[PDB]
Formats: structure tokens, C-alpha cells, sequence
């Protein structure tokens, strides 16, 4: 066991939701790495795209 996920309720939804977007199961660690770099001001294509994904999400209401 151990190394259990400690993501918040909102974060859990975000990770599962990102998976839904890629329709493929991804790890939480990877998600943290992606946001970490993006939020850290990364220029990588995945970073700007990630920020956009948040923007698209903002557009997508219940």
C-alpha cells in the first residue's frame, strides 16, 4: 500500500477529468509533473496546451 493518493476532492475530479479528455488512464504523478511545469511558467507545448485545457474546462459548465 502506502504512497496512497492524497489529492483533494476537487483535484481528484480534475485528474479523472483529464483522463476522460485523453480517454486513456494516466498516473497522478504525471498530472502533478505536468501542472508543476505548466504553472512554473513552462513553455513546453504540453504546458500551454494544459493551461488551455483549464480554459476549455472553464468553458465547459455542468
Amino acid at each position: 500500500g502506502a504512497m496512497a493518493i492524497a489529492l483533494r476532492d476537487d483535484e481528484y475530479d480534475e485528474w479523472q477529468d483529464i483522463i476522460r479528455d485523453w480517454r486513456k488512464e494516466m498516473t497522478v504523478q504525471q498530472f502533478l509533473d505536468l501542472k508543476e511545469r505548466a504553472l512554473s511558467g513552462a513553455s513546453d507545448p504540453d504546458s500551454q496546451r494544459y493551461n488551455a485545457w483549464l480554459e476549455l474546462r472553464a468553458k465547459r459548465l455542468s
